């Protein structure tokens, strides 16, 4: 798709096989959704800065489809006030800004 | 150009005639850059929200320069740790996310 940004640009996105709403955001460097369950172990990871930093869950390798491409990321899993899709998941499907 | 997301997506920029860094940003809805002067008349208002808001300057209409294309926007002029170019700046570029 060629994504215009009049709007912020949601896209429809399955984690994990699980359906949900996340922002296509070129300042974030990594993915991160809350309320998801994705199984296996993880690493804890400190994120954020503001005020103190969040404790978060990155998984390995998650399964992720975008717009019909299925491909693999590193997925974070924790709270944050909308869901994200980084640099590092637009990377792995091809992602790049055009002007 | 077409910009990878592999790095950050820094570009430089003139703003008010004044050049500087930002980073290309589809999760931000407006630009803001600190440190930079402006004339004119400007307006305070009140953004982001997550543990509170805070006030910029909001001036209107600023000549804004990105690889050579020449456009007119909103810029917002206030505490950021990098300047940012949001989604208000790259509609009037042209700026696309293509995959
Ligand atoms: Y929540
Ligand atoms: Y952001």
């Amino acid at each position: 798709p060629q994504i215009t940004l009049w709007k912020r640009p949601f896209v429809t996105v399955k984690v994990g096989g699980q359906l949900k709403e996340a922002l296509l955001d070129t300042g974030a460097d990594n993915t991160i959704f809350e309320d998801i369950n994705l199984p296996g172990r993880w690493k804890p990871k400190m994120v954020g800065g503001i005020g103190g930093f969040l404790k978060v869950r990155e998984y390995d390798q998650v399964p992720i489809e975008i717009a019909g491409h299925k491909v693999i990321g590193t997925v974070l899993v924790g709270p944050t006030p909308v869901n994200v899709i980084g640099r590092d998941t637009m990377t792995q499907i091809g992602a790049t800004l055009n002007f």
